[PDB]
């Protein structure tokens, strides 16, 4: 009734999927915050259908913005009062930040790791780019190594604006690690790194038919993709082809920011039907991503109904672990980031 | 060589699958610990494949037992050096055990559900019973509020020796709760704890397997099945069958204790699949299960090389939590299990 009304107001805005809860979570979302990047965070669901409720809901005097603040309308609040929609709790730990690992064993390399990273190159528009905090970067590795997926480990590094591959040297774990980025602003600080320090047993290297130095030679392969099904299945696939067979591992980060759940089951129907894969781990807001500079270029900002800046880091991705098996094989609408 | 030798050996005394990383898991916990359960724990191993791999190592001379504990042998040194197998290191997070939740705020309420609790039906044997620690079950209500799931929601509790039913009435976060066991003595405890918390709309069933009461009629539902392929298919998508719709949720332990990740692998294509629904959490060592004493009488205890009592809580389960879409649709003991 009110419900129905908002979501054929929201499918004239959006040809992604649109439940009722949906709306829900953003009607919740709104009550924890007036904060459009917390809204988003919190509803966990993608920037862009985010906007379209909260512009549908505006639309159709259930929200205000005001102050630069969504806000329930007097009508939103009998909405949410009828249909019994709370504020959105979060009882996120405090101490891991909801990693499930602590990394106070892992504090000099921590600092160390910003130290090194502190002239890291910018983030450029043109890759996607976007890194995150030095914290995940460790937990990453204290996330690795407790699966036993690093220790005398030979590990491939697909894509690294995180710069994973130079915490890793810094742990001192792999047998050896293969890194590859098309920013050859990465690959020659990486480089520069390693040779610095002296770790020995890396390759750098700056996408189609694998080569020899990466097919079936590694334990363990970490990746953060584009937010694509195509994107997903390409990095994720040729990860799973560097593998050296079952009893390997894969890494890698999946958002609920540019993908919705419609794109998930696409996407674990790839993991478990074409490449045969197990799900491991599914740890929600694992990765923090750092905010980045070129914002204010972005579709996620010229589709934002106030344009202010996001004040903490609200951009997160869920941690995947996939294992290989017997049989295991390798090889948007929703998007905004760009 | 060695490797292949232990492999062979390994598939001479079990039919679940075994992969080098079997070995390597085995090992690698077995380096960190000399305790039994806690190799099971830390290998992620099913415990009848890790009895086997251990077993096999013995008998070869890679490993000994000594004081009670499974060891390596100087033979066993040197094919970890080898193979560069080190200790499993584990850094869960000491504050939340891994649970991604803190409970702080539902301290009144973890109170109360010890309090409820202390006189709870004791796990039969016959059932597949243990419960989780009241910390566990009130980390339990915290995710699925932290999700979205509980408050004014209609939550289905599909089993339950936990006693989450009775967290749930204590939070008063659901509009209203519906749980079905085939334990009478658990149904029974649940309606006098409803009666005496005065909580009214609770619907309370006892029986076996398969109602207009269940179909199509929750928001929410939690459940924590048997460790079968054909069983998490029947309670898992039993519970997908009492979701309204799209946007509902679902919650469920699977175990490393007595799957291997081959069942996990067709457990996980069945959600995707015949179910249609997206996995969103997976979450290790969620569940934290209560020692349970019927145990000198289950499979695991008569396959033990050593039969000492476990000193800790040993036995987890990691949580799932599924969703469902457009197209989601629900229903219409094993080789890995020895808890029995
Ligand atoms: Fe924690």
């Amino acid at each position: 009734s009110h419900m129905r009304e908002i979501i054929e107001r929201v499918k004239e805005k959006t040809t992604i999927p649109v439940y009722e809860r949906t709306i829900e979570n953003v009607l919740s979302a709104i009550q924890a915050s007036g904060d459009v990047w917390r809204i988003v965070d919190l509803s966990e669901e993608p920037l862009p259908l985010v906007v379209a409720v909260v512009t549908a809901l505006y639309e159709l005097g259930y929200v205000a913005f005001e102050n630069n603040q969504v806000i329930l309308t007097r009508k939103g609040k009998e909405l949410v009062e009828k249909y019994g929609i709370g504020p959105r709790a979060d009882y996120t730990c405090s101490h891991c930040q909801g990693r499930t690992v602590e990394i106070d064993a892992f504090s000099e390399l921590l600092e160390q790791f910003k130290e090194i990273t502190r002239d890291r190159p910018e983030p450029a528009h043109q890759f996607d780019q976007a890194y995150v905090t030095p914290e995940t970067t460790v937990a990453r590795v204290a996330l690795m190594h407790s699966r036993g997926d690093l220790e005398n480990k030979e590990v491939f590094v697909l894509g690294d604006d995180d710069l994973t591959s130079v915490a890793l040297m810094l742990s001192g774990l792999p047998k050896r690690i293969a890194v590859l980025d098309i920013d050859e602003r990465l690959t020659k600080f990486i480089e520069k790194a390693a040779d610095e320090i002296g770790y020995e047993n890396i390759e750098i290297f700056t996408r189609k038919p694998l080569p020899d130095y990466a097919l079936h030679k590694f334990d363990t392969f970490i990746t953060d993709p584009p937010e694509t099904v195509e994107a997903i299945r390409a990095f994720v696939g040729r990860g799973i082809a560097t593998l050296k067979g079952p009893g390997c591992a894969g890494y890698f980060g999946i958002t609920r920011r540019e993908s919705s759940l419609d794109k998930w089951r696409e996407i674990q129907r790839v993991l478990l039907n074409e490449f045969g894969v197990v799900i491991t781990d599914i740890i929600r807001n694992f990765n923090e991503y750092v905010n980045w500079g070129y914002v204010e270029e972005t579709r996620a900002w010229r589709l934002l109904p106030i344009k202010v800046k996001p004040s903490y880091n609200w951009y997160k991705s869920y941690m995947f672990r996939i294992q290989t098996l017997e049989g295991s094989k390798g090889f948007d609408e929703e998007s905004s980031t760009t």
